[PDB]
Protein backbone atom coordinates (compact mmCIF):
# COMPACT_ATOMS: atom_id res chain seq x y z
CA UNK A 1 0.00 0.00 0.00
CA UNK A 2 1.75 2.93 -1.47
CA UNK A 3 0.75 6.48 -1.55
CA UNK A 4 -2.90 7.60 0.28
CA UNK A 5 -4.21 10.34 -2.75
CA UNK A 6 -3.23 7.56 -5.22
CA UNK A 7 -5.38 5.48 -3.24
CA UNK A 8 -8.14 8.08 -2.70
CA UNK A 9 -7.92 8.55 -6.49
CA UNK A 10 -8.19 5.25 -7.83
CA UNK A 11 -11.09 4.84 -5.55
CA UNK A 12 -12.82 7.98 -6.12
CA UNK A 13 -12.60 6.77 -10.01
CA UNK A 14 -14.33 3.61 -9.33
CA UNK A 15 -17.25 4.79 -7.92
CA UNK A 16 -17.79 7.41 -10.35
CA UNK A 17 -17.40 4.79 -13.19
CA UNK A 18 -20.16 2.57 -11.30
CA UNK A 19 -22.93 5.91 -11.64
CA UNK A 20 -22.10 6.29 -14.98
CA UNK A 21 -19.37 9.46 -14.64
CA UNK A 22 -15.96 9.80 -16.41
CA UNK A 23 -2.37 -3.22 -7.34
CA UNK A 24 -4.18 -5.62 -5.12
CA UNK A 25 -4.39 -2.75 -2.02
CA UNK A 26 -6.71 -0.82 -4.60
CA UNK A 27 -8.66 -3.85 -5.75
CA UNK A 28 -9.66 -5.40 -2.13
CA UNK A 29 -10.53 -2.07 -0.80
CA UNK A 30 -12.76 -1.63 -3.85
CA UNK A 31 -14.22 -5.24 -2.92
CA UNK A 32 -14.05 -4.14 0.24
CA UNK A 33 -16.20 -1.33 0.09
CA UNK A 34 -18.93 -2.80 -2.55
CA UNK A 35 -19.26 -5.24 -0.03
CA UNK A 36 -20.25 -2.68 3.35
CA UNK A 37 -22.63 -0.82 1.32
CA UNK A 38 -24.58 -4.12 0.51
CA UNK A 39 -24.20 -5.07 4.36
CA UNK A 40 -25.54 -1.75 5.79
CA UNK A 41 -27.20 -1.61 3.03
CA UNK A 42 -29.95 0.92 5.49
CA UNK A 43 -26.87 3.17 6.72
CA UNK A 44 -26.06 3.83 3.30
CA UNK A 45 -29.28 4.50 1.71
CA UNK A 46 -29.87 6.98 4.62
CA UNK A 47 -26.26 8.74 4.39
CA UNK A 48 -26.98 8.56 0.28
CA UNK A 49 -30.24 10.91 1.06
CA UNK A 50 -29.24 12.82 4.22
CA UNK A 51 -25.84 15.02 2.90
CA UNK A 52 -28.26 17.81 1.09
CA UNK A 53 -24.86 19.11 -0.71
CA UNK A 54 -24.63 22.48 -1.47
CA UNK A 55 -20.84 24.41 -2.51
CA UNK A 56 -20.53 25.99 0.98
CA UNK A 57 -21.84 22.64 3.03
CA UNK A 58 -19.60 19.90 1.57
CA UNK A 59 -16.66 20.68 3.82
CA UNK A 60 -18.93 20.74 7.19
CA UNK A 61 -21.01 17.81 5.89
CA UNK A 62 -17.59 15.51 5.48
CA UNK A 63 -15.98 17.06 8.83
CA UNK A 64 -19.51 16.34 10.88
CA UNK A 65 -19.84 12.43 9.50
CA UNK A 66 -15.94 11.74 9.68
CA UNK A 67 -15.91 13.17 13.09
CA UNK A 68 -18.61 10.59 14.37
CA UNK A 69 -17.33 7.99 12.10
CA UNK A 70 -14.02 7.43 13.89
CA UNK A 71 -14.68 8.99 17.58
CA UNK A 72 -14.37 5.48 19.55
CA UNK A 73 -11.45 4.63 17.13
CA UNK A 74 -10.15 2.93 13.97
CA UNK A 75 -10.54 -0.19 12.81
CA UNK A 76 -10.39 -1.76 8.90
CA UNK A 77 -14.32 -1.93 8.67
CA UNK A 78 -14.26 2.07 9.85
CA UNK A 79 -11.59 3.02 7.08
CA UNK A 80 -13.80 1.03 4.51
CA UNK A 81 -16.81 3.15 5.50
CA UNK A 82 -14.96 6.03 4.78
CA UNK A 83 -13.79 5.64 1.42
CA UNK A 84 -17.70 4.29 0.94
CA UNK A 85 -18.86 8.22 2.73
CA UNK A 86 -16.16 9.62 0.22
CA UNK A 87 -17.60 7.86 -2.50
CA UNK A 88 -21.04 8.63 -1.65
CA UNK A 89 -20.54 12.31 -1.23
CA UNK A 90 -18.48 12.53 -4.49
CA UNK A 91 -21.29 10.89 -7.24
CA UNK A 92 -23.95 13.25 -5.05
CA UNK A 93 -21.69 16.37 -5.95
CA UNK A 94 -21.03 15.30 -9.85
CA UNK A 95 -25.17 14.59 -9.36
CA UNK A 96 -25.76 17.80 -8.12
CA UNK A 97 -23.29 19.89 -11.59
CA UNK A 98 -20.89 20.62 -8.36
CA UNK A 99 -18.25 18.19 -10.26
CA UNK A 100 -15.19 20.08 -8.79
CA UNK A 101 -16.11 19.24 -5.27
CA UNK A 102 -14.75 15.85 -6.28
CA UNK A 103 -11.52 17.63 -6.50
CA UNK A 104 -12.05 19.28 -2.74
CA UNK A 105 -13.74 15.67 -1.44
CA UNK A 106 -10.29 13.93 -2.92
CA UNK A 107 -8.17 16.49 -0.90
CA UNK A 108 -10.24 15.87 2.19
CA UNK A 109 -9.84 12.12 2.40
CA UNK A 110 -6.08 12.38 1.68
CA UNK A 111 -5.39 14.65 4.55
CA UNK A 112 -7.73 12.98 7.09
CA UNK A 113 -5.32 9.70 6.02
CA UNK A 114 -2.08 11.45 6.55
CA UNK A 115 -2.56 13.49 9.35
CA UNK A 116 -4.91 10.96 11.40
CA UNK A 117 -5.31 7.44 10.04
CA UNK A 118 -1.72 7.15 9.92
CA UNK A 119 -0.36 5.78 12.83
CA UNK A 120 -3.22 3.47 13.12
CA UNK A 121 -2.38 1.91 9.84
CA UNK A 122 1.27 1.60 10.25
CA UNK A 123 0.97 0.69 14.23
CA UNK A 124 -1.15 -2.23 12.03
CA UNK A 125 0.99 -3.43 9.13
CA UNK A 126 0.10 -0.80 6.76
CA UNK A 127 -2.55 -1.44 3.66
CA UNK A 128 0.04 -5.25 3.20
CA UNK A 129 -2.14 -6.13 6.75
CA UNK A 130 -5.26 -5.11 5.29
CA UNK A 131 -5.08 -7.32 2.14
CA UNK A 132 -3.61 -10.11 4.12
CA UNK A 133 -6.76 -10.17 6.34
CA UNK A 134 -9.26 -9.41 3.67
CA UNK A 135 -7.55 -9.73 -0.26
CA UNK A 136 -6.99 -12.85 -1.77
C1 LIG B 1 -23.87 2.87 15.76
N1 LIG B 1 -23.38 4.19 15.33
C2 LIG B 1 -21.94 4.36 15.64
C3 LIG B 1 -23.93 4.56 14.00
C4 LIG B 1 -23.18 5.66 13.27
O1 LIG B 1 -22.30 4.97 12.38
C5 LIG B 1 -21.83 5.77 11.35
C6 LIG B 1 -21.22 6.98 11.62
C7 LIG B 1 -20.73 7.73 10.59
C8 LIG B 1 -20.85 7.27 9.30
C9 LIG B 1 -21.43 6.06 9.01
C10 LIG B 1 -21.50 5.73 7.59
C11 LIG B 1 -22.72 5.53 6.97
C12 LIG B 1 -22.80 5.27 5.63
C13 LIG B 1 -21.65 5.26 4.86
CL1 LIG B 1 -21.69 4.99 3.17
C14 LIG B 1 -20.44 5.45 5.47
C15 LIG B 1 -20.36 5.68 6.82
C16 LIG B 1 -21.94 5.29 10.05
C17 LIG B 1 -22.52 3.91 9.83
N2 LIG B 1 -21.54 2.82 10.22
C18 LIG B 1 -20.13 3.05 9.78
C19 LIG B 1 -19.18 2.01 10.34
N3 LIG B 1 -19.69 0.68 10.04
C20 LIG B 1 -18.79 -0.40 10.32
C21 LIG B 1 -17.57 -0.31 10.99
C22 LIG B 1 -16.74 -1.40 11.19
C23 LIG B 1 -17.11 -2.66 10.75
C24 LIG B 1 -16.19 -3.83 10.93
O2 LIG B 1 -14.97 -3.74 11.02
N4 LIG B 1 -16.76 -5.12 10.84
S1 LIG B 1 -15.78 -6.52 10.55
O3 LIG B 1 -16.64 -7.64 10.83
O4 LIG B 1 -14.52 -6.29 11.24
C25 LIG B 1 -15.35 -6.64 8.82
C26 LIG B 1 -15.97 -7.62 8.08
C27 LIG B 1 -15.65 -7.78 6.75
C28 LIG B 1 -14.72 -6.97 6.13
N5 LIG B 1 -14.43 -7.13 4.75
C29 LIG B 1 -14.75 -8.39 4.08
C30 LIG B 1 -14.71 -8.13 2.57
C31 LIG B 1 -15.44 -9.25 1.84
C32 LIG B 1 -15.32 -8.97 0.36
O5 LIG B 1 -13.93 -9.01 0.01
C33 LIG B 1 -13.16 -7.97 0.60
C34 LIG B 1 -13.27 -8.07 2.11
C35 LIG B 1 -14.11 -5.97 6.89
N6 LIG B 1 -13.13 -5.06 6.32
O6 LIG B 1 -12.82 -5.12 5.13
O7 LIG B 1 -12.62 -4.22 7.06
C36 LIG B 1 -14.41 -5.81 8.24
C37 LIG B 1 -18.32 -2.76 10.09
O8 LIG B 1 -18.80 -3.94 9.60
C38 LIG B 1 -18.41 -4.31 8.34
C39 LIG B 1 -19.06 -5.42 7.86
C40 LIG B 1 -18.80 -5.90 6.60
C41 LIG B 1 -17.83 -5.23 5.89
N7 LIG B 1 -17.32 -5.49 4.64
C42 LIG B 1 -16.33 -4.60 4.34
C43 LIG B 1 -16.21 -3.72 5.39
C44 LIG B 1 -17.16 -4.12 6.37
C45 LIG B 1 -17.46 -3.63 7.63
C46 LIG B 1 -19.14 -1.66 9.87
C47 LIG B 1 -21.09 0.43 10.44
C48 LIG B 1 -22.03 1.47 9.84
Amino acid sequence: GYDNREIVMKYIHYKLSQRGYEEVVHLTLRQAGDDFSRRYRRDFAEMSSQLHLTPFTARGRFATVVEELFRDGVNWGRIVAFFEFGGVMCVESVNREMSPLVDNIALWMTEYLNRHLHTWIQDNGGWDAFVELYGP
